[PDB]
């Protein structure tokens, strides 16, 4: 029968949201298990690699958000059309994920965290937006002629960045249009309405 | 016939070596274009995202080392024999790449670089080695019953780490054994013998 899916993460969009977008789009039912940060140290010790999100599939546990996303979209319409275009999908996702992963989300010294966040957003982020804007050009989606999970991840990552830097895309209307098109996808739009409201 | 392949990176193993292992193992001819730092700015301006490695396939340019590695292994025995195993391969590779990416390879001040290296290798590398040893157990390879490019990436990342921390695997003979098994693969051994000797 249908596989039993259980996703575990904090009560945030964060690194789990790409998986949630994919489930919503593929109309796959799953348990959206959200754990509190105070109970994190105890469940961390029980995970093979001690990091989240994880996805349990019928008694087997998977990890790494992008590895999971690729697994769920393989042979679906969210994956690249050609094998070459699947490379471009992976490459755009990793380009976005490289940048998001540079932010010191877990830094314990608040002043150090603020300094790096501001540096990344004031200098690195505008250059990346310009590279993405040129890459997209006048095309409808980032890769190919139909939406892929790279388009999802662009909307998810740009939403995070816009929390810390609201003027990020003032000069990139085509990147904004792409965000709005992802958000307008019926399954995605429905998830955005009923998902728990969190800062990040 | 065969597609014409051209790889561009610096003269070091670095993030390109995983691609080089895959070409050697698959017995695929390619141009191993190594550039000096001086030739980098002019090439950088031509790349959509300004980063290497890149791989040109019949004159079409791909980027992101792990996106390229996955592309080159699809439909081969290095990719993983099932869909969930391919997910585990991606997961292990990303876990390793996450940790390598934490190191400030491009820090300009040598003192702050050495501090952060020492911190990562002392208080973080042990945890990962024990996680990987436990995940491996008594099995022959990290995923499945045959070698995958995740075993290649383990050997490549552990070679770099061992340069800075020689005692890293003193308590993990099974992880040492996995390195030796990768290094004994005839096509991999041949490449290790022939490649240019660089620190990184
Ligand atoms: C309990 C403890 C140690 O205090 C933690 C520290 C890290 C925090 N963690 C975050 O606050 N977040 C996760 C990363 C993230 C956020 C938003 N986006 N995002 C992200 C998305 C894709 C890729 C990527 F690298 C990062 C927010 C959560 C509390
Ligand atoms: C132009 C400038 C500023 O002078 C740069 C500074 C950083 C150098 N860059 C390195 O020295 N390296 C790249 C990363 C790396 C090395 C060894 N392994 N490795 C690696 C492998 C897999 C994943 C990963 F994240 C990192 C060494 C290249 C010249
Ligand atoms: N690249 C991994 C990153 C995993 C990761 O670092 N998750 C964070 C939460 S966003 C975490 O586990 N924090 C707690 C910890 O490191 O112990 C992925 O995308 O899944
Ligand atoms: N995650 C990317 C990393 C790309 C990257 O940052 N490469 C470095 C060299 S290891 C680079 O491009 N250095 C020169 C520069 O960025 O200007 C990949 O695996 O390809
Ligand atoms: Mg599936
Ligand atoms: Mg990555
Ligand atoms: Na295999
Ligand atoms: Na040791």
């Amino acid at each position: 029968g249908m596989p039993n899916y259980k996703l575990t993460y904090f009560n945030m969009r964060g690194r789990a949201e790409i998986i949630r977008y994919i489930f919503a789009y593929l109309d796959i039912q799953y348990e959206d298990h959200r754990i509190e940060q105070a109970d994190w140290p105890e469940i961390k010790s029980t995970l093979p690699f001690g990091k989240i999100p994880i996805l349990e599939v019928d008694g087997l546990t998977l990890h790494q958000s992008l590895a999971i996303a690729r697994y769920l979209t393989k042979n679906t319409d969210l994956a690249g059309n050609t094998e070459m275009e699947q490379c471009h999908v992976d490459a755009i996702v990793d380009t976005l994920d490289d940048f998001m992963s540079c932010f010191p989300w877990a830094e314990k010294k608040q002043d150090v965290k603020e300094q790096m966040f501001n540096e990344l957003l004031t200098y690195n982020a505008p250059h990346l937006m310009q590279d993405l804007d040129t890459y997209l050009g006048g095309r409808e989606w980032l890769i190919g002629n139909s939406v892929t999970w790279a388009d999802f991840y662009w909307e998810i990552c740009s939403t995070t960045l816009l929390v810390f830097k609201p003027d990020l895309l003032d000069n990139h209307p085509r990147l904004v249009t792409l965000r709005k098109k992802v958000q307008a996808i019926p399954a995605v739009a429905n998830w955005i309405k009923r998902r728990p409201q969190t800062k990040l």
